[PDB]
């Protein structure tokens, strides 16, 4: 390449496999998405909080490509696996498996955080310090807050719960 | 002092202790508030119920200090206590400490405004009918109105009431 | 916590340790504020520059705390102690204590990184270099100009120098 | 009188004897004022400050006229003494006459305060309290302040300090 510089092929792998998992988060939450737009599930809150985290994440994979060009690596990409399961359950159900989901992301953000530091690669470490890091943080603060509110009003009357979560806190429309 | 008239020692020191109490209120409050936004609690209207208060309470200790110096006493500040807990419990358990806290202060202030009345300290006196008194007699009914509609939405369903008084009673976003 | 990851309970501690520090240090600079206002003090901009100051460290506790809980950790109250001093001397005598105080918060923020960056923690690197270590080297950069200015005014004439300063360097109004 | 209650001989008294001490005060600020207008003594700022305060005494006085009226008390005017000085010296000199004037009417409010509580004349107290005691504790509180400023650029070069005083401190332009 004629622009690269300091960007060694690790990082650049790395950054190909974060592409992936940023792509497979984004294809959970279409599912996710649209599970919760069934007229039998008919949640449309819960539809349009994962809806619109499918886009964040395609943004995700976005940026990561851009910079991935902008150090002179190579987008490669590898076929994106189908999301875990075709049904979500409940908006327990679902907002469990979404955070099992960030976690999983932010600790590839952090192990691949510590590749470019271990490299002295500090392009790298303040790119994902400044679109990415706070950016998870944030949003798995959010889903955990969340998961608080459904658990609270589990109670003995289940379906009520998750009506009231979805009209009061969910944005609707 | 060139200024001072009519302003007893007295008068001075327990301004000074009544500054303490405000702040040490302020910091119950900044306590409260942050248990609220914890993300197994994330009841945000409680939250910011309780930071609006750490506000207002800071905000009466700052009209004390201005005061002290207006009629030519001297601020003196001592040590603050930190909160009487770490944890705070349900929204009601919160809300009955709160009522509790401002019980102490209005208790302080009618202490003080009788130590001015004995000492024929008008400016004072006035000073905490018009800055202090009615704000707390309206906050202490606030609370009030606010643990009794906490108390109704027990019932047998309790994270149920707690999430709908947060939402449909409480500033949020 | 359900939404914890890589953040140490050592971090956890030392952020608690840096909010009591934060809050200390907003205490000092009321304390200093109501000193200025004094009415044998009377330096309207040295008081107005304190208390901006008492304000500016009481919100970095607070987003000390709110990050704290972004992470799941335990906000955890101390006593506060109360400032150094009572009286505060010349604005000369004040300023220099000031530049003693924002070089130990420095110096805690500086820990703090490092104790993050030992644990692997770039989020909570990020945090203080993005919110407290540019805002703490700009504040003290403007403390010593002020230092520099105060004692170019001392001369023989040290309250015309006060005056003056107060006057035509700081803010009133 | 067809409206009179509640409202003493004494206090009647006494309210036009304010109303005196208030007049004598307002004639004291127009001399005062007059004086800094001397094309010896040209000092526009001092000047400024003692005619607005001849107005506020006048004031002061319509206040308390207005409220004899309205209490069904019969205003009765007497001589108004001529102030106690024709040149008032430096604007040290003249502020702190200033300030033994404005003790001496603070006093007169007080003990006016204290002969209404004892008649058990609350609409007078609240009277004074509403319009009168806080405005005199701010005017004193911003002379002692002025004073203060005043003796600090004394010093070697009194001439430039006075100067100095009225050009950055004293509203003129
Ligand atoms: C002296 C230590 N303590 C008591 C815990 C302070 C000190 C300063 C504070 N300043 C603010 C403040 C300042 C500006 C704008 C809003 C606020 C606010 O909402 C709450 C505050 O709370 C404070 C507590
Ligand atoms: C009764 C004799 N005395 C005392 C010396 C008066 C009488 C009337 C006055 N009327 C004013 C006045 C009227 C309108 C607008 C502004 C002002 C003012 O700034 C000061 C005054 O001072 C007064 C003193
Ligand atoms: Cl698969
Ligand atoms: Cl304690
Ligand atoms: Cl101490
Ligand atoms: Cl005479």
């Amino acid at each position: 390449s004629q622009i690269r510089q300091n960007y060694s092929t690790e990082v650049e792998a790395a950054v190909n496999r974060l592409v992936n998992l940023y792509l497979r988060a984004s294809y959970t939450y279409l599912s996710l998405g649209f599970y919760f737009d069934r007229d039998d599930v008919a949640l449309e809150g819960v539809c349009h909080f994962f809806r619109e985290l499918a886009f964040e994440k395609f943004e995700g994979a976005e940026r990561l490509l851009k910079m991935q060009n902008q150090r002179g690596g190579r987008a490669l990409f590898q076929d994106l696996q189908k999301p875990s399961q075709d049904e979500w359950g409940t908006t327990l159900d679902a907002m469990k498996a979404a955070i099992v989901l960030e976690k999983s992301l932010n600790q590839a953000l952090l192990d691949l955080h510590a590749l470019g530091s271990a490299q002295a690669d500090p392009h790298l470490c303040d790119f994902l310090e400044s679109h990415f890091l706070d950016e998870e943080v944030k949003l798995i603060k959010k889903m955990g807050d969340h998961l608080t509110n459904i658990q609270r009003l589990v109670g003995s009357q289940a379906g009520l719960g998750e009506y009231l979560f979805e009209r009061l806190t969910l944005k609707h429309d």
